[PDB]
């Protein structure tokens, strides 16, 4: 329980290069060298904005563990946290980034199996943080690392201290956060998926997204995908929380889908050795 | 099986500093780039001295397969290959470097519980080895690499085609068997619990063969009970037959491993002591995920 966070000094790390930044601050890859070895060991560093208080670092701490305690192989787990005058929080370092930018780069040579296997893990690595009675809050593309290409994970949930295109209605109007509204937003990622990281509602700013939700207006359909996908989008953006598809529900179909996945969409253009090479080489879990 | 080898393309990686030289050839430490991506991976290469030709890297092929297939947590498996002039060989980079190397480095905070659960895990490997009947001809405290310091794995097997670490009869006959890799892994216990001696320092290696059949052998390392010593004096019987096997050895040092302070006797060992849980997840989750 307690031997899943690590606690760190300052003296045993170092920020190397900006990665990204977040809502809570910045990214870093970072390099540990464990005390009296000679080694030098990649990762990911993230510094609270805000230099925190004592009953916030109480409350940062104890979340921590929970943090640190996710057991799920498609969800990052944080692995230590230093406390200086901003709060840092250490976690695998995955060197291919996000999802978004990875669907962005790769633009129009991903097929289908890659595209619904991500579909899959994410809702697998949802339905753990469900079962685990965590809400996300910030699901979206960017918030899926890539480990392998083969193999991503959920990362950046948790923290009380806005993404309005990918929040559900019920969040924009009443700051409602549950799992049906991961939902929602899960349904917006799988849409980013499919575009190939184009920009949801582009055209449309974020101030006036709930009038056109409440009109009925919804992500349109991706040219690539069937309706069978759409439907599986459209019914996660349900105004109704309780109709929208449950994320073991959503593993469920969209496992169906990747055993066939040219049937369920239309990409223009659809071995054990490079995955092996891949595991070996970055991914033995 | 032919997918555990993965054929490379030369402009797929890249050498970038050398780490060291060995007898099939020069290992470097490089950067796998994988097409159509922005990563750079580390990785271990290893270029062969001498420059082969097809029907030769016909029967490197066999022997790569094999290599790849290698399967246990305590073994280095070869990942992949590239046909040059040279023949590159690709293996997964241990940062920590050869378990010689470290145990000569770190001597003076190197505790019983991290020496003892080295020779289990190598014995571990080893035993692998004879499962699949791969003899490894040359094992010794500088072809046993460190994933991390609790982790070790056997390297630079599968050579073919050290006079002190070898066994009596492949001195005299080149009979290369498990029972003389067993004596191979006694030289190798016997290089740890002395913090990296050189074996017979000052004894040419010529007249090895005289003194080993006049019966004498590696002195008890001064921290090493005589239970452990006696482990490895059967190690080095000239019957190989009479010799522990390795499935014996992961027994007996394990037993020892559950209370490693009865068994070395190292000044301050108790100030020194092996990773909290939480080390060892912490290592685990950013080096170390492979199941063991
Ligand atoms: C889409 C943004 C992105 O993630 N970019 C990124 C990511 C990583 N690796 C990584 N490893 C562990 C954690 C995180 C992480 C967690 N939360 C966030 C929030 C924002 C960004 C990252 C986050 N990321 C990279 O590793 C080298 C690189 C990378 N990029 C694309 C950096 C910019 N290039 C041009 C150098
Ligand atoms: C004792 C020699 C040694 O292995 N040194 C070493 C090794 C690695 N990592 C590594 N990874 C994969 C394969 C090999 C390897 C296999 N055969 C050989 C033969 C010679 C050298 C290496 C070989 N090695 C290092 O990773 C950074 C470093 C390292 N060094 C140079 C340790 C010396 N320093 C710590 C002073």
């Amino acid at each position: 329980n307690q031997a899943l966070l690590r606690i760190l000094k300052e003296t045993e790390f170092k920020k190397i290069k900006v990665l990204g930044s977040g809502a809570f601050g910045t990214v870093y890859k970072g390099l540990w060298i464990p005390e009296g070895e000679k080694v030098k060991i990649p990762v990911a560093i993230k510094e609270l904005r805000e230099a925190t208080s004592p009953k916030a670092n109480k409350e940062i701490l104890d979340e921590a563990y929970v943090m640190a305690s996710v057991d799920n192989p498609h969800v990052c787990r944080l692995l230590g946290i230093c406390l200086t005058s901003t709060v840092q929080l250490i976690m695998q370092l995955m060197p291919f980034g996000c999802l978004l930018d990875y669907v962005r780069e790769h633009k129009d040579n991903i097929g289908s199996q890659y595209l619904l296997n991500w579909c899959v893990q994410i809702a697998k690595g949802m339905n753990y943080l469900e079962d685990r009675r965590l809400v996300h809050r910030d699901l979206a593309a960017r918030n899926v690392l890539v480990k392998t290409p083969q193999h991503v994970k959920i990362t950046d949930f948790g923290l009380a201290k806005v993404p309005i295109k990918w929040m559900a209605l019920e969040s924009i109007l009443h700051r409602i956060y549950t799992h049906q509204s991961d939902v929602w937003s899960y349904g917006v990622t799988v849409w980013e998926l499919m575009t190939f990281g184009s920009k949801p509602y582009d055209g449309i700013p974020a101030s006036e997204i709930s009038s056109i939700l409440e009109k009925g207006e919804r992500l349109p359909q991706p040219p690539i995908c069937t309706i069978d996908v759409y439907m599986i989008m459209r019914k996660c953006w349900m105004i109704d929380a309780d109709s929208r598809p449950k994320f073991r529900e959503l593993i469920i179909e969209f496992s169906k889908m990747a055993r066939d996945p040219q049937r369920y969409l239309v990409i223009q253009g659809d071995s054990p050795t490079d995955s092996n090479f891949y595991r070996a080489l970055m991914d033995e879990e």
